[PDB]
């Protein structure tokens, strides 16, 4: 059973980087007095992680939602063109997607298509913490909307990357040829093996959220230590290298937009 | 009775910082030959403080309005979706909000909902100076528009922050659970006590305007001196720390957007 | 009779600066193989000076138009909401504004309101060179559109700035209280006197184009030499200082937006 | 009574470090003083010390500072080998026994001792507890007509600090030698900052000199750069380096300071 | 008559500072000259001085400059202790009494005096008002066949400045020694800039040397960096450091300059 | 058996370079060791060496390191010309024949030899294959009462490394001299890092010292800067420079290290 | 025939400057060589020279280079005053008359002369036209058993350049001394780059050394930094500083280079 880091808050007693090619935001930012709130939610506090760097960072939104016992919402998503992914990192979540109910345990993944009616609720007596990644779905003629689904990463055999003595792999939730999806939320895995000189999986901007382990990542000529809870944002073409030395597995959640044309100025 | 700094101009006889994570604009910028003007205003000169840094800084607008005796306007706001907050820092202001008149003294706060009809006027024989913070209100189904109100900070007991030996507190004007509001204009207070390692109250971009005192603020790995009149703008996740050593109280006006989803590119 | 620098091109045989607060583009950029072209123009080559720095620099457009003898256009402006200013720096220009014809000599200034029908032509046997500054006019209820007019700077007595031993002045073309105008295209003049510690005339972004003389300008903590032909762009709050030491007068064309509210994100 | 920080070593086990090295200054955190980085000297029994010299390249070989830890029965009968070396002993923890000029002194924490060049002396730890002191060295500069400085022992807690004529008496200095005594070519004082306000000009020497925070915390400004410093941290200044202080701590903020004075500036020989 | 800036000390009480330290130069503002940062020398009565040496690390120990303030009756009968030290005295305020080579000179502000190595002399303030002068020191380099330079006293106001062959005569230099006099191994002149225009090449020495602004203000360019400087500021140049000047002030802008010349370059010994 | 990297020269033929020079450290890649950049010494037959001294300006003239390549029959009968020079020979490839103190030693790769100041010795390559060794030099500092260190020869593979009390025994050090032996004023050890985890504090000396990676690869942290290093790379540390290591390689990561110790800090003479 | 650039001075009258000063190198443009920045030496008639020494702080006092301009009848009968100074004369314009070792040589541009330490000689300009040459100085290091180097005169145009074994023979070097001649402790050669292609590794010395472009232009890479250089420009390298060259000019690109070799590395004395 894999373990995932989850923000708790507390009263604890800097590595925040902001460059022209990338940004690094340590977990130490996840404080109580900095949480946000959304309308129509009961017993809920979340941390927002969006617009890490100025510029083209309005494609995705990411929240780390915390639900107190008996918390949740019956009207979670207000935006109709918002597609999303649910990833539980701690506790149990009750998702009612399309009238279908699902008991999500840590490692639970769920893809909610735009417009779909759903609702979440924590019916346990313990706290439940999960990730919420949204994006305005990009429709395209001939390509039908993507279909919802609920699975668990622990049930998906990671696809081993052809290199680095097979120490590096990825866990996907959708077929690479599925043009119905316009975004991928995968988990990149690194064994405590050696050095991966080229760890880039996407050429355009995307975010990386460490879920477990420790490692010295190389963000464009710059080496920086990161651990479970830290977040990274890459502008584009931003070089990527990984030196996993931790005794355990080093993995991070990753989201990016794909299978679509590049946005052009409507001049 | 608390005192607030207010720009006067004069002919006085650099600390302006612009980084990738934050910006600092000293009060020495508030000069006569740099003031602005708005249509339909009588005897009025204001200083604009917006777009401190390039990028995502078009959410808020801030003006420090100066009204000469018998000055003001009967058609102050032209934008119908503009919500605002009025904060008098010197002199007396006569606000006619929703047909209701109010005599605002220094420390006067007022929330004007979008579309509301109001009008300001300085009926005294002295100059009146106040802050004007606007923003396009974000409507949301089921959540009714926020209701206007006029109060005075000196009449609001500051909420003491759970830390730093209770040397740090905040003065709010709206309930934290009030989903009707999409922006908060509060006053962060710092006692001449010790060092506050984590002074961040918002994770996304927001502005800070010092109203009183002096202090060495820590803007992301960078320590910079600030005093009443100086303004600070933080990109996002921009680390925050405060070392109030002044013999008196150190406080700054603060505005940020909240209780809403993060803006997503309409692709 | 005042003289103005004008780009010629030729085959001549670096000081280009780009910072987070300002930009400096030397005249040496005005080369033949880099000129641009607009539809419906006869015998014309122009140099574009826009978007000097990334971000909020799409408010204004500036072209330095060169007309060969018997050149010009009967359909110069295609954009209907584009207001403009014409400033001849060399040669004679024939402007037909609103059916009215004008013979513009060097120093000729002209304000063309949005939608107005006009047309330019060089009816001389010599080359004519002028500046073209455009902007989408911002209409506002109760405030009628601005009225056209043609004058010459050499006929406008500069307004002396209250400071620096009256060594610094400005030449305006519109009344400061004229809410009909949403942009000012003035000429800032500096006598070979002393040092002007505060030379900022606008708080928000604006452009400076040197027309004559030489001087060591201070762009936010940074001193840089500039001369007739050089262009400067300031982000906002960008500190400004001037040390005119040239034996003659140092002056630069200046454009900025004013008398209107600050643009707010339509969220 | 006054407190003084003293290294203990050890090897305690994500964060970077406040260590700095610029062209005007160098900041060295207390976390450097580890066990495996200690040094030793001939003829010393049960002794371990932390060296702090040459903080930055260039003209930084005038002074030498050590933080010596003597275990019970530790010390030496031939402490100094250099006949031109002058010194200042400052105990921060424990009790040191100094035999200087045929006079035995029982030094308690706070104890200050000045040893003139070539002076015979010896140190010993006669207690059952460890002792820790600072040892500042420099080659004494002899000037004709001026006699060598005479030794002496005392405790800073017995010296009334000379209050600076400003900042509402929130800044003072404790000296151990008369500013007019031309026999001394170096001063080792303690700068005291009350939890008061700001100190825009805290520079006390124009040339290079070291600062060792004995107690407290504060936001110090070293040439355009504000840095938090606490007891145990060492700051090295190059020359003309601006110094501003912002001592806001609840208690007193103070540091040991050493500099060379009352002499001509050394000029290259040709 | 000509004016000259002179420190007075004091301790005047938000702004940073123009102090700079780069790899090519160092700028030191007049605001450094405070009271608590003054120095002293043996055998000097009623004297306080501001030291200005080793502006930057490395090869910067050739010269030594002091700004001495003598109170009434102040001075010394054994001013120099170094037999190889040569000097140049330049009074900026008050009247100094110099006894050089069995000749007493009444020096008024502007007074320039050259003291050869090992030369006996003495200085005294016989007036009721304080006096302030600059004292530049250097070890003289003896060369076989060349006799030691002879002393002399004069006033710069009596010396016609040699105008530079350019910039429309808006730049000149006042010298106190014949450029061909190989007996001198150092020059201490005053560079004069008229309120004229620009000076793209203001470098007068290729190797390191100091500049002390005596009067005026200007925008000086030190290696790709423009910096405003005024009377009292000191600039130190490393070597080959580009120098451009932009003196636009209403009055005259000028600075005292010292450099070593007419000798071979010092080579490491092996 | 243990492996050791050894330069071979050559001139192999788009990429920049890992060479660094900061104010706290200097990294020198193995790619510097080219053929046309080799050096020579008098009285040496069939010898070529790569010099590695003065990595950075300032206080960096204490040690000298050479990487000597002797062709068959190469060597010398008058290897050292400096009577005060002490040395340490460390063969990395081939077999060296050392005659030290009237004792001939057949040194195999891994062979360590300490030669005391003024000691007579000679080196020769009696095999048909080339040999390569490191030669570290330093002027020995004599201290009265302490006798000169005695020579000795051995092989590091025969020395059990002293494991650091932490990091689960993933970090150790091999020493060739007793830490208490005050006769030695310098140590040349080998730091060993197991492919284990992180090492937040890898500093073993507080003052300046050199590091030469003999085997392995790792991500080393030199003052706020992480840099990949491999066998053949050399790192020079200034002082107090923070050191963190991240040896994740499949094999062992280790480097030769030399530093000066057990002596007083050198103070300018006046 | 070959051409060589030679300063002429003058004072020609918006652009910055290619002058650089980093922690690894220093670039000095030809535009520095102005008239008012020239130097002088005792016992020299009708002589003016441009000094180029101490380009950067630190270990940069080994060599001294001058560019001497002798007017007709100019020169000296006591040119060198330092008995340990060795030299290399390289005429770039005009004709110089050198009397070395009781042998008069008529040196034409391209003329190379090596003067051993303490050697008597003299230079004179017997023509009606000015003459210009380079004078490189260094204290010679004597080593027991090795005799002093013998003088000699020749012209580089008569020396066949040793082509580097690569880059298709587009890179070569002209030497004036046998690489095995241990009597010389310094080499002054000329590096020749054909208008060919790139040179990823142009470093010819590992330690510090100077480069003076005699002819051509090129884009040289000094430690991660590409800089355009032309005849008259001087580049100073610190050590291990990477060197890459991109000579694309229509003609030949070449520079005079001087470095110290065949000797042990200087170690601090203790």
């Amino acid at each position: 059973k894999s373990s995932y880091y989850a923000p708790h808050g507390g009263h604890p007693a800097d590595r925040a980087m902001f460059t022209e090619a990338y940004a690094v935001i340590p977990k130490g930012v996840m404080r109580d007095i900095v949480t946000s709130h959304l309308p129509f939610w009961d017993n809920m506090r979340m941390w927002v992680i969006a617009r890490p760097l100025s510029g083209f960072a309005e494609t995705f939104s990411q929240y780390i939602v915390e639900l107190a016992p008996n918390g949740g919402s019956d009207k979670p998503e207000q935006d109709p063109n918002a597609e999303a992914v649910l990833f539980v990192v701690e506790g149990e979540l009750s998702l009612t997607l399309q009238g279908q109910v699902h008991a999500m345990q840590p490692g639970g993944y769920a893809f909610i298509p735009p417009g779909a009616d759903y609702k979440v609720r924590n019916t346990t007596g313990q706290h439940t913490r999960f990730h919420w990644i949204r994006k305005h779905y990009q429709k395209v003629d001939g390509v039908p909307l993507p279909e919802a689904f609920v699975t668990n990463e622990q049930d998906i055999q990671p696809l081993v990357m052809p290199d680095t003595e097979g120490r590096w792999s990825t866990t996907r939730f959708v077929d690479m040829s599925d043009m119905r999806h316009d975004m991928h939320v995968n988990i990149v895995n690194f064994e405590p093996g050696g050095v991966i000189p080229f760890a880039e999986t996407h050429v355009m901007e995307h975010g990386l959220y460490v879920l477990e382990g420790k490692a010295v990542y190389r963000l464009n000529q710059d080496w920086v230590e990161v651990e479970a809870g830290d977040f990274m944002w890459l502008r584009a073409f931003c070089p990527q290298a990984c030196y996993s030395g931790g005794p355990g597995r080093f993995r991070y959640l990753l989201y990016k937009d794909v299978n679509r044309h590049m946005r052009l100025t409507l001049n």
